[PDB]
């Protein structure tokens, strides 16, 4: 009998197109292919974090827990799998007991023995109304979530290994140009210092030039520990250390990821693997609602054995000794004074609170997409106002040298200069890792990398 | 008979009163009405919040699973109360089963037939010492702990929509101030580019000022990127998105909130709800003890059923095939190695948990309301700090200007003092968003407003 | 016999050796004293933070938790520990039917009867194949587990008491250094008022003393809102009040703790609770499979029972009514579709993921130890650099106040040099607190001070 209601997905609340505003430009609308389709080996231009990933793909402890996990939940759904077929078990017994006078068959306390083993199937309840092929259906969509969890797992772990290793070839770099300005700031110093010496200057200038000097070094020290803490990350984000047969990575400032399409909204509910999580545990509650509905009607219940029962024990095997058991049952509470009632409205609970979810679930994953659209809106003007600040800071160095060739002005104006180019191309790489970051948490919340290659 | 041991609420360890400081406020004493008692329609005083308030009453996901949540713990204290009555019912069994003919009656392997039809009550669970009754009300109190959870959810869900929108008012407010200092560079860059195209300054006066207006371009999209961003953040946890017909926002330094009296540390423990929670879950442990007490007591069972049995099938519905059954059995299990003391002994230590869990709830609201005191004690000052710095930025700039208009200074020493009077006064609005944030979540830390109207 | 499969410990991933660089010092080797070796007390010099973390020993309230659960998980072993010994108990029966003709003793409807006193057990399973033991040392297992949970819980509070303490002596310190700065903001603006009111300065240096003067009374106020704020959470993680019969503490600048020797990676296999906790989840795992593996075997039920029976009522006790019954039984299903399988791969599979989350646990936690490491290794030159440049800036003020004595400059130019000089000053404050903060939370990560001396 059917009683498992008809499953209807929810509508999505928001608006069917990306909302505009000054900081997006045009939105593209639908497109062949979404996020979820390329794979991470497209994705990410270097080769070196594609072998990192590809090193993570079998070295991860957590994709390796959600992989396990994905098993787990199949032997779980093949055991409910299994309840529906009749269990056959051998039982033996045995019997001596003594009875009073007046319960006795004698009218005396005789001490009656007894002893028989027997198999068969015992409580074969049928399905008939549709409880265990619900469970079938629970057990099932709770393995379909568990893969769905291990997809999102991966696409997070891909995400979170890249963001690693892009931020480590950031400080890289940054940690060179702090180097630059400690060179600059010691060859500043030691002109003070010379000039100290001669009789120019006083001692006032000196220790103003080693005030800074020693801020320059505190930057560097600064940089350097955030070095090291991004390679052990990426070390503890790897599972196993950092090889050596590493390929040549390649720099940021070149395009090291390809652009996406936005696509619509509701592909990604097609495509995100937590919303087809959430949509699971609702498949879920509406399967227990089929239990709560097959608890009101009545059970059937089934007892069929066959074996040798006798009073003594080397009696038992004898010729003749068999005996069949046939015995069916039928089972319905009526009292039910909100027990049953209850437990269906429970489970009714259970279902719209997992619509609710749902929706929840829905309105999260359109609100950081839409933040990664923002900030794919505006980090391309300001890495073009950064880049033209450096082009300035450029070109006042090169005037200042030429100023310096010719012989107008001193070494110290030219190093003054040539400490403003490199910490104004430092705060270039700054926010170039911040646009990398923010377009590999874009591509991972709009679908993310689970497959390698392009579908 | 009931063996539930009686309920003692414990002593708070915090200070009675609140404490008090450099920093700290004179306290106004005991508070008439504290802010569980003030609603939301009464203590945002724009007309524009309290209607998205409204919509995110009744739009949102999570608000709605506290309601459902509470819907299903009635339904299962129902069960619990239903678990009281009999449970009667039907049985229809068959039987056909062969014998040995050692075991038979008459000595053949007789093929013995028995068919029935009783109603009646199976195994009834008398509650002769509370344990049923133990249990149900461990149901009541869970009840109440998930009719408080509704309202922490609902306070939270204000206290984050009234922020969300003061962040957004807040950060147009910067961004219009951040568009007048993009134009005040673009002028101050276009004068500087005219004296370079007379031949006045070299081309390095031209460079600085690229700098300056090149780093102001990108403070404005980083500025747009908050902006568009915080409109995302306000619109997933109203639900729904930003409707059209919108009362007048009021401004940020203008009055947007009430005077709330934080009166005494007691008052939180009837109007925060988490204490609440604590004391339904210690309650509720303690309904476990009584369950886990009284399973020491024998337990009494009853067996009666009426109604037809037969030999044959067709003879089942006959004249005189009635028959009744009266079974009462009493349970009781004796030796154990502490098996039912390590039970009750148990539930003894679970008791013990929520007492402790119960007291760490009030010292975390404790040093959250004391968190609130410090932050309504400084930022009245430091607003003040930042608007004295705001007027006499302003009398520079008027100064400035009557000494531009007289003739003696330029205009670029006009439009730098113009720039450092606006970017001056958005360190106004800025600690003024911080100001309203902290007077919202204390406001929520205090009890918040449940209701919607102050009773 | 016992089916339980064998442990052995599963391999660590990670490198044996700690990684070196640039900023790493040179290793130590592995060493005799670890720093859960060394208790807490000799650890943090302050007496008064000593003092403040032996009365966090016992008027917490998570520590609190921590005992009570390991008394829990007791009381839930000696449960399984009495699951051993057979259920002696008592099972009073009265029993008074009506039966049909066909089916009764004498062809009419009799009305039989029967009451029973009987003692003995029922349904008393035999550990043969050793389910029961591996669910008491399961539980068991879950019991060393809840104490390794009481360890952490007690570092983890040791470790937040000690920053708070710092970071409270860190912001009284920068509270003073700031009322200094208001202090010479005064003055420097009490001298511009004078030389405006006698007519050599404009309004507009006015202006600008006016407006430093109020950008450091912003700061006086920003930092007593966090003096209070720590004062707050220092009596949240106290659970009472602050004594008023403390030891003198002890600044920043002096010893505060002593040295702990890194050790090597394999030491925390044995030493910080965490992972111990990991290994009894692995122990607990294997022990479920253990109990897992019974189910393919056969199962003993015993039944015996011994009492007094008659028909009537007060006929119970009479002599000639004792009785007795002798029943066992052997159960064991066979025919299933993986049922019992898929529950032990399962099981298996449980284990699996155990050692996938203890291999995780040793890599977060010595991603955890590289970090202190790495702190420790640039710490010390960034405090070197704050301090030579505070004493930079003090040689810096005591040339100025030389040249001010003498006459030359005006006391103007020695406030803006005492000005540098705290701000200088404050801002080792800031780099002591985080290198002492690093280090409290590395001697927390590499096992802490459990015990509270060294054994």
């Amino acid at each position: 009998c059917s009683l498992i209601p008809d499953y209807q997905r929810p509508e999505a609340p928001v608006a069917a197109a990306y909302p505009q505003g000054q900081a997006y430009g045009q939105n593209t609308g639908a497109a062949a292919v979404p996020a979820a389709d390329i794979g991470w080996r497209e994705f990410f231009r270097d080769p070196q974090l594609q072998q990192l990933i590809g090193v993570a793909l079998e070295n991860n402890r957590d994709l390796r827990v959600a992989a396990l996990n994905v098993e787990a939940f199949r032997a779980q759904y093949r055991i409910q799998r299994a309840d529906l077929f009749p269990r056959i078990g051998v039982d033996g017994s045995g019997t001596r007991q003594r009875l009073p006078g007046d319960l006795s068959t004698t009218g005396s306390p005789a001490i009656s023995s007894q002893y028989g083993v027997t198999l068969g199937t015992t409580a074969w309840e049928l399905d008939l109304f549709g409880r265990l092929r619900s469970l079938r259906d629970q057990a099932l969509e709770q393995y379909l979530a568990t893969e769905q969890a291990q997809r999102s797992a991966q696409t997070t772990l891909v995400a979170s290994v890249a963001t690693a290793y892009l931020t480590l070839k950031a400080d890289q770099a940054q940690l060179q140009l702090t180097k630059d300005t400690l060179g600059t700031y010691q060859k500043s110093f030691d002109l003070t210092q010379r000039s100290y010496d001669v009789g120019v200057a006083s001692a006032l200038d000196l220790r103003q030039a080693q005030t800074a000097v020693e801020g320059a070094r505190a930057t560097l020290a600064q940089y350097t520990r955030l070095v090291a803490q991004d390679q052990n990350a990426l070390v503890l984000l790897l599972g196993s250390g950092i090889p050596a047969n590493l390929p040549q990575g390649l720099g940021l400032d070149q395009t090291l990821l390809t652009e996406v399409p936005a696509g619509l909204p509701s592909d990604l509910l097609q495509r995100r693997p937590d919303i087809l999580e959430a949509e699971h545990q609702l498949m879920a509650a509406n399967a227990s609602i089929g239990a709560a509905r097959a608890a009101f009607f009545p059970s059937i219940s089934l007892t069929a054995n066959a074996g040798t029962m006798s009073r003594q024990l080397s009696g038992l095997f004898d010729a003749g000794s068999g005996s069949w058991l046939f015995q069916p049952s039928i089972n319905l509470p009526i009292f039910t004074a909100g027990s049953l009632r209850a437990s269906l409205d429970y489970a009714k609970i259970q279902k719209d609170i997992n619509v609710a979810q749902y929706e929840k679930a829905i309105q999260t994953a359109f609100q950081e997409v839409a933040d990664g659209l923002a900030a794919r809106g505006t980090f391309t003007e300001q890495l073009q106002a950064q880049r033209d600040l450096v082009k300035a800071s450029d070109e006042y160095y090169q005037l200042a040298d030429k100023r310096y060739r010719t012989g107008v002005d001193n070494y110290l104006t030219l190093l003054d200069a040539q400490r403003s180019l490199f910490t104004a191309q430092q705060q270039l790489i700054t926010d170039r890792l911040n646009q990398l970051t923010s377009e590999v948490n874009l591509y991972k919340a709009l679908g993310g990398g689970w497959n390698q290659q392009t579908v």
